């Protein structure tokens, strides 16, 4: 038993980073297969980054002027070129520790591993969801740009996320790895911020049933209440409204608990409404809502990857 | 910025774990040059756990009673020995993919990484603290003994703690690489529990100023204490007492914020005895006590590792 905010397995992924050195620019790139993929403002300075031209800044650049370094290795790059706000630095080595991966975008409230890096070297690895705002709470300091995201699914590494920048709030924004942005950002200099954010609803019922099957049973309650009335309250409480999908997909939790989804859903209305009076649950004095039904049935069961 | 629970990069251990198969038990063991490392208790059955006779156990085995399996490929054990409660399984194979390595023992409060698994295969990555009752809140299921606890410095995995079994308060309990408990448990079963616990002092003010290099300034304030003061309100609530080298150890935060460490010991305790009043510190609710400063100052500033 137990439950712990819990990241995939990094190994697969440290095998792929690298340090991208261009002028006076250093961050990190995914180097796959021949292709290293970095954030494209690797390519611009510190008066480029006022309204830049990405596509004029790239054609005066050289194949000689991005230096690739695999540990205490150079490679050597023999093209380049841009998709969307991520380039792709072609080198003449494919990475023989490139494991079998796809590029998936991902949807708000799915969670995500990041393997935080600096220089191309990896310093930690946590677990982050996608803000309803396209804003993920990370921890990034200078230099972490070209960190990647990932799930894995047995032995398939699904890349979602690239680092690209901090927001004034302290969170974080930045692009599938086809270099789209997820959110209204862009990669130049502007006010822009995160923008309103709500509660991942469905996520917090999924917590509430890891609570359960851990043994935390002090919130649940003989009520019921329908979905039209739950979502009154949500809306109320700046959570998203509950899909009937969304209770689908928490049917496996609900058979295995024995607590009928609308039975924890009244749960959730009553602590929304009265707050926990001084009590815990899984350890938190908040109602969490970055554990997907997923990574509640992985852990409450126990899945692995080779 | 920002601050989030983070682990090491587990590549490096990834590449040592196995599986160990004795009779109808199976867990993970790890494979560091020539050498598995595994608990004691695979060479239990149902009926011997109730008070096992180790040594007479042993004697009863052969080297090909023990089933270990790297991936796909059988390791051929070639001798076996008990130092304490771990197994000592020779194979035919040094592991090549053994890191530099140390096998250190930690103190309550100290942090590490664990890397949970099932049947030799890596599932996920966490933080953990050793309590001061030296239990550790993990996230374990059947299957799950013999995944370790480390930290990384540079290149040097550091192997602190060898998961071994479950408290019945959900806690979790083991063995340092040399076989030996933390705490009071032991490897057969008894109606053993935690024991009292406390909250560590030193860890809370390391969060509080990882809080305040992030923005978090409200629970700051104008009042100072003395050390003793202030360690009659921690006695009082539980928490341990603040000792003047957890002051110095506490320098170079204060030193970066500009809060001298007692001011932030009278923060802290307006916080114990006023609570938050409904605003959170680094996305909590409570306070926390599960980072070091040496997890803080890594954080916020980003060191990383080869
Ligand atoms: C890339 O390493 C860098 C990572 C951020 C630095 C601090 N935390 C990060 O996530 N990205 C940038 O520096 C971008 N700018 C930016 O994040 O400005 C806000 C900021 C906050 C705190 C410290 C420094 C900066 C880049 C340079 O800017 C564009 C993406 C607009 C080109
Ligand atoms: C080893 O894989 C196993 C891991 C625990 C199982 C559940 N969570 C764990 O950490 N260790 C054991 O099963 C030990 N017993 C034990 O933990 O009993 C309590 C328990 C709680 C919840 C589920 C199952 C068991 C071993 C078998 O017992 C001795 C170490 C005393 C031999």
């Amino acid at each position: 038993s137990g439950f712990r905010k819990m990241a995939f397995p990094s190994g697969k992924v440290e095998g792929c980073m690298v340090q991208v050195t261009c002028g006076t620019t250093t961050l990190n790139g995914l180097w796959l297969d021949d292709v290293v993929y970095c954030p494209r403002h690797v390519i611009c300075t510190s008066e480029d980054m006022l309204n830049p031209n990405y596509e004029d800044l790239l054609i005066r650049k050289s194949n000689h002027n991005f230096l690739v370094q695999a540990g205490n290795v150079q490679l050597r790059v023999i093209g380049h070129s841009m998709q969307n706000c991520v380039l792709k630095l072609k080198v003449d080595t494919a990475n023989p520790k490139t494991p079998k991966y796809k590029f998936v975008r991902i949807q708000p409230g799915q969670t995500f591993s990041v393997l935080a890096c600096y220089n191309g070297s990896p310093s930690g690895v946590y677990q982050c969801a996608m803000r309803p705002n396209f804003t993920i709470k990370g921890s990034f300091l200078n230099g972490s740009c070209g960190s990647v995201g990932f799930n894995i699914d047995y032995d398939c590494v699904s890349f979602c996320y690239m680092h690209h920048m901090e927001l004034p709030t302290g969170v974080h924004a930045g692009t599938d790895l086809e270099g789209n942005f997820y959110g209204p950002f862009v990669d130049r200099q502007t006010a822009q911020a995160a923008g309103t954010d709500t509660t991942i609803t469905v996520n917090v019922l999924a917590w509430l049933y890891a609570a359960v099957i851990n043994g935390d049973r002090w919130f649940l309650n003989r009520f019921t209440t329908t979905l039209n009335d739950f979502n009154l309250v949500a809306m109320k409480y700046n959570y998203e409204p509950l899909t009937q999908d969304h209770v689908d997909i928490l049917g496996p939790l609900s058979a295995q608990t024995g607590i009928a989804v609308l039975d924890m859903c009244a749960s959730l209305k009553e602590l929304l409404q009265n707050g926990m009076n001084g009590r815990t649950i899984l350890g938190s004095a908040l109602l969490e809502d970055e554990f997907t039904p997923f990574d509640v049935v992985r852990q409450c069961s126990g899945v692995t990857f080779q």
